[PDB]
């Protein structure tokens, strides 16, 4: 199956997924030069109060927090975004060097990591229909950059000692992550898809220009990861992002001047 070395990785998925060399495929290169504000663009609404975070997984190819959906209780709205859409899970990309890891670049940029916030549109009832739709998904992405350590995601960094392997999971309640935005919410805007098979051209991305910093420390305990099961032989789960896709006919729309 599909994952993110030499003989799995992004150059081989078309074969299964032949949409990998579609027409909104993502991540895509910002390039900040040709990106054109858009006026009517309307701020982002992001209400997370009522988070319920559940679950903690190691999927073999990226860790998930995930969250109740069942109800309006973490949403997106607003933005280039029409009607409500619930936040099912965040996951993370990361590189094995600070240089690379983001699946998003600016003006040809690789940031350390990149994070995922999925949400999707309550008007398709359930995820697996939203999948299906070109308005289902709208994924927030945010980048990080090593520096400064980003407090609200130690509680995550601290766990994952206990998922270290693939198929892993541990109870990860009351987590909120409102802690893991950045002061800004300016950002660009552009149709694409899932980064990862089955490749559906099913998402609004909306990525935030600021990123976040996280420390040293908190991205090397990205990189103790497995992306191996218990057992098998000892593979680090770094290097997990695909690379920037062809634009073709996409313009990207920044909500900023
Ligand atoms: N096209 S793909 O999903 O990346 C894919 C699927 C299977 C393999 N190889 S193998 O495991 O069957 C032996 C490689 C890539
Ligand atoms: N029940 S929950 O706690 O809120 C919950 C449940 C699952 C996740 N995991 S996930 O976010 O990675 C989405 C996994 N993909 C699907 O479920 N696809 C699908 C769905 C319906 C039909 C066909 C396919 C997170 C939260
Ligand atoms: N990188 S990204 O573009 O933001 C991105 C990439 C993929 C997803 N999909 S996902 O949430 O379902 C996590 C993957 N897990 C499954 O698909 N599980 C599954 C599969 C078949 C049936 C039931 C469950 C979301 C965001
Ligand atoms: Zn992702």
């Amino acid at each position: 199956h599909w994952g993110y070395g030499k003989h799995n990785g992004p150059e081989h998925w078309h074969k299964d997924f032949p949409i990998a060399k579609g027409e909104r495929q993502s991540p895509v290169d910002i390039d900040t030069h040709t990106a054109k504000y858009d006026p009517s663009l309307k701020p982002l609404s992001v209400s997370y109060d009522q988070a319920t975070s559940l679950r903690i997984l190691n999927n073999g190819h990226a860790f998930n927090v995930e969250f109740d959906d069942s109800q309006d209780k973490a949403v997106l709205k607003g933005g280039p975004l029409d009607g409500t859409y619930r936040l099912i899970q965040f996951h993370f990309h990361w590189g094995s060097l600070d240089g690379q890891g983001s699946e998003h670049t600016v003006d040809k940029k690789k940031y350390a990591a990149e994070l995922h916030l999925v949400h999707w549109n309550t008007k398709y009832g359930d995820f697996g229909k939203a999948v299906q739709q070109p308005d289902g998904l709208a994924v927030l992405g945010i980048f990080l950059k090593v520096g400064s350590a980003k407090p609200g995601l130690q509680k995550v960094v601290d766990v994952l000692d206990s998922i270290k392997t693939k198929g892993k999971s541990a109870d990860f309640t009351n987590f909120d992550p409102r802690g893991l935005l950045p002061e800004s919410l300016d950002y660009w805007t552009y149709p694409g898809s899932l980064t990862t098979p089955p490749l559906l051209e099913c998402v609004t991305w909306i990525v935030l220009k600021e990123p976040i910093s996280v420390s040293s420390e908190q991205v090397l305990k990205f990189r103790k990861l497995n992306f191996n099961g218990e057992g098998e032989p000892e593979e680090l789960m770094v290097d997990n992002w695909r690379p920037a896709q062809p634009l073709k006919n996409r313009q990207i729309k920044a909500s900023f001047k």
